[PDB]
């Protein structure tokens, strides 16, 4: 087995919400989680044909500051085809955290494992484990400015050479 | 004793000094300021290459020796400012002292990089060669410099930041000179 | 663990060589060996820092008709600094190959191997395997079409993301 | 230990065989394989007295074009002092061959394994090996380009420092 | 590991100091140490790419009459980047040593024992181990001449065929 | 964790830098040249306090350090010039810093003084304060320096003199710090 198995943290997404327009289910973040998402594995993606997730792990570091109002739900749904964006398919899904936006959370998904496919097809679900949805909970005060991380590592197959 | 046309030299202990020291410290490495709204994403805050000059007490006694070789080093980003400064900041160790790449992704792929809000603090724990490094400067700078420590803003700062950069560093010096700049 | 093997097969160089310019000692092929010149190893070696040539091995491929006269000296410099392309600074490198222009070959180098680095920098001797040299032997009657393939392997270390 | 093991492969000869001059028995290569005849064991012989043949392989690369006419005997007379440059002569040595013009081949030779002298002197045979001698069988075509190429190994002692 | 182990002595240095001219501090010798400043092994390093110091001792090996004034100090610097050439520089390495213009002193220097390269290069310090600097101690009153010579012994790797 | 006004700082290790470094070597404190006539009796042909500063190397690490303890001190005459050269010398290492007696009675009159002639080398082996010295100058320089070493001429000299003078230091210093001159 040629596998190789790469792993790190990187920023799945960057998100500047404005004070008064987070109102109630605003969606903040919609990622559908892909390689070429991930900054360096969408170059191991890019010379690479198929990836397995062994390790999937998101981390929502909004920075803003600690008087501000409202929160955030984030939440990985497992099936990347599901285009349901509201705070009950995240509440769901396990892993799901719900928090107020100066608090940093880590949400702990249910992925599959099979060996999925690092460029895009006729079905999303043999390319991505899910999607991470990150949504607010009441009306943010201030200017919010959310990070979300990702620690992934996966395992690498078939060499190629992809293009975006 | 007969006297003779010329008497041997009686010098003994003629080059035999010290060879290795174990130096140890803690320094600022950088210090930086930040009006409301500069701090733009992805602007670079601080940008140090780790020589042993960036460290006083280790610079002069890097004047006295050859090479060093790095037994620890860690890095604290301690910001001093409220808890109500919206922004955060990425801070990352690369190892390549002569790589120049100032980006979030950049910083995040390598190891130990912390990202985090203006009012936390972190210690960034990274990965450095234990080789022999040359304490005077050269053409290449890979042979004398670990890497060097980069700090950026990850959102627009709200407030006045007031960051501080600091390490501890460990240092092994050996075969002893005098170096002159 | 940090350090990944990949391998693989690509071709260094291209060139076309029109019939009577292959003068003896002419150069054909001079190929500095980088990361960057190597499509699989380039994405690779632009997800990390360190790399180390664990196996190296090149082939070269003439395309031209069986009625061309003259030939090909191929070799691998394992020094990238040196500048010298004659017959026998070649020859003497290991694995070096003399072959008719309508005959493939392989080049089997020797070389040390130390721990490079991927990104390019002042000293290249700290970045580079070295490089292959393909020079003419007597006369072409015919046009050559030349690839020069490289089949690698590499052992790659410190991770992070570098930028041309 | 004063020994030092050296091998390499370089070329003992470089001919050029015009058209309709390559007679049956004509000579295009006669090399008295002397240290000085290649280049590394040229400078390895520089730094030392005497050197023992371990192993001695050669390559005879025509380049022509398939459709050349005629074809070569290749040998190696394991006698210095030896003149004799017919058919039989040749065929007689172990390792001699026989091959078109346009088909490279290998000569295997046998010889005495005795401690030979790096510099030259008034006997022939206490300095080198033997000759290597490619005569011409039948009548070339084209113009033929022939690298003759030796794979050696040498055993060195006595250090000193020659002057040619 | 086809590592030839080459060792033996060699004059590194003459010099002629004469009458008068030997003022405190004076740089009889400077001389930065690589196998082409040294006869045997520059020819090793002709036909090899890569070097390693095992065993470097030089010998100060002055002739003059016994009844000469003055003296010498000789010092290796293991950076051949090093420009300080002072009693100092001289004193602060190990090995150095202090004696009389008759006299004869062997310098045990420090140097790595990496692999360097025989050829040179933009970074003087993959290819020497350092320098030898020899001064002059007071004024000399008769005419001094001076041989500096070394016992080393190296590893030679990576066989080629260098230039001057 | 509920949100504060403001958090406690974290800065933990600050103000614990090494306190003790033994460094020990040798040097050349100082050379001189004496031309035929010059070394008349009582010349003074070196005159040299010994402080941090004129040992380079030590110099550079009391840069660092407020406080520092001579363990071990010793002197060497080395004079190179034949044994042809007539007169001789007094060498001595006074104990007071501020005396600038410089005479052969009160070189000798010091323990471990030396009298030789000029073909002749020496190990000065003088008496010295094991107390704490400050590595920075001062008003008094009694608290700052163990002593001066004094060489003068006792005859005429025939030829011309080079004469070295040497130290063997072995120092330890403590209260770190980080001096400006
Ligand atoms: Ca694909
Ligand atoms: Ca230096
Ligand atoms: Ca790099
Ligand atoms: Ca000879
Ligand atoms: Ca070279
Ligand atoms: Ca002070």
């Amino acid at each position: 087995t040629n596998d190789v198995h790469l792993s790190g943290m990187s920023r799945i997404s960057q998100a500047v919400l404005p004070a008064g327009t987070g109102t109630d289910g605003y969606v903040v973040v919609d990622a559908t989680i892909v390689p070429d998402l991930l900054p360096r594995l969408g170059h191991a993606a890019r010379i690479f044909q198929r990836y397995a997730v062994e390790t999937l792990e998101f981390e929502i570091q909004p920075m803003c500051p600690a008087n501000t109002g409202g929160g955030y739900v984030a939440g990985f749904l497992p099936d990347p085809t599901d285009n349901d964006h509201t705070f009950d398919a995240l509440q769901a899904t396990r892993g799901a955290v719900v928090a107020k936006w100066w608090e940093s959370r880590t949400v702990r998904p249910q992925y599959t494992r099979t060996l999925l496919w690092t460029s895009s097809g006729k079905e999303q679900r043999l390319t991505s484990p899910g999607r991470l949805i990150l949504l607010c909970v009441g009306n943010n005060t201030d200017v919010v400015n959310v990070s979300v991380l990702c620690r992934w590592s996966v395992r690498l197959s078939v060499p190629s050479l992809e293009t975006p």
